[PDB]
């Protein structure tokens, strides 16, 4: 009937109220977000757009990637003010660069081109990632074939299906980073030890932003093979604590007994970006087994 649209813009106020809340714990300010992302509208914008306020890098830069994600051009104006604002740290910067390549409206090429010349490389990078997949788009007149995994990516997956020589493609720092990302995502596909552990490989080369997709999409394959690199890069202290966080994330995601004591292990790391992976992952893993 015609009380439903009533019904979810009530609950999407109020998971929004949940979310604007610096009081609430994290883990149920992300459970409001994630909610919110998979509802969208005008209204779930807007909360998630409000809630660039806050203090936690970790939060903000999730915000940005639920809005690309959610594929709403409404969310261009605020992922622009984000990528924009030279005081958000580099990881909510990168991240908002990305949603607007995720969001595939060729309207942002034109900024997203001025700032693959950003002086944070993070940014740049991610700039030069997402020309790219517009690019990408436009000469093959939308979106890949829907493959294995729902996520909105920031490059399509290699044609390549040899796993030895994705692997290669991977690992050379010669090629452009988004020939090298299209293999990145086309391992994470193939799946199985091997491709786990060519994918780990990656741990140990690249940029940050480079490293750091690689913790993401071992955090998607959820291969187990992968756990000790995940959570040697975790203990690594003088890694980038964007990277860092995202193989936290990924040993989260994985949730195997050998994850969770990694993420207890730095659960009172220096890095609140750190802190805060391990305590959203180990938070998801209590309320699961509740
Ligand atoms: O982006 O971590
Ligand atoms: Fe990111
Ligand atoms: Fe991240």
């Amino acid at each position: 009937g015609p009380l439903g649209s009533m019904v979810t813009e009530q609950e999407v106020d109020a998971i929004g109220q949940t979310l604007v809340d610096p009081k609430q714990p994290l883990q149920a300010r992300f459970r409001a977000l994630f909610t919110l992302r998979g509802l969208g509208g005008p209204g779930a914008i807007a909360w998630i757009s409000q809630a660039f306020d806050d203090d936690s890098a970790l939060l903000k830069h999730e915000l940005a990637y639920c809005l690309g994600q959610m594929q709403d051009a409404r969310a261009i104006p605020m992922l622009v003010d984000v990528l924009q604002d030279t005081r958000q740290e580099p990881m909510v910067r990168h991240e908002a660069g990305e949603a607007l390549g995720a969001i595939g409206d060729p309207e942002v090429l034109e900024i997203l081109k001025q700032y693959s010349s950003d002086p944070v490389i993070e940014v740049a990078e991610t700039c030069q990632l997402a020309v790219r997949r517009l690019e990408w788009l436009q000469q093959h007149g939308g979106e890949p074939a829907a493959g294995p995994y729902l996520s909105v990516d920031p490059a399509p997956p290699a044609e390549e299906r040899d796993v030895g020589r994705l692997r290669e493609a991977l690992l050379d720092e010669s090629r452009p980073l988004f020939e090298r990302y299209r293999a990145m995502f086309a391992l994470r596909n193939a799946g199985g030890e091997e491709a786990a552990l060519a994918l780990a490989e990656g741990l140990h080369c690249g940029s940050a932003l480079f490293r750091h997709e690689v913790g993401y999409v071992l955090g998607q394959l959820q291969h187990e093979a992968a756990v000790p690199q995940l959570a040697a890069a975790l203990a690594r202290c003088t890694e980038n604590p964007m990277v860092r966080h995202e193989c936290a994330e990924a040993l989260g995601a994985i949730a195997r007994p050998a994850c969770l004591a990694a993420l207890q292990a730095h659960a009172d790391d220096p890095e609140r970006v750190v802190r805060e992976s391990c305590e959203v992952a180990l938070d998801m893993y209590e309320h699961e087994t509740g």
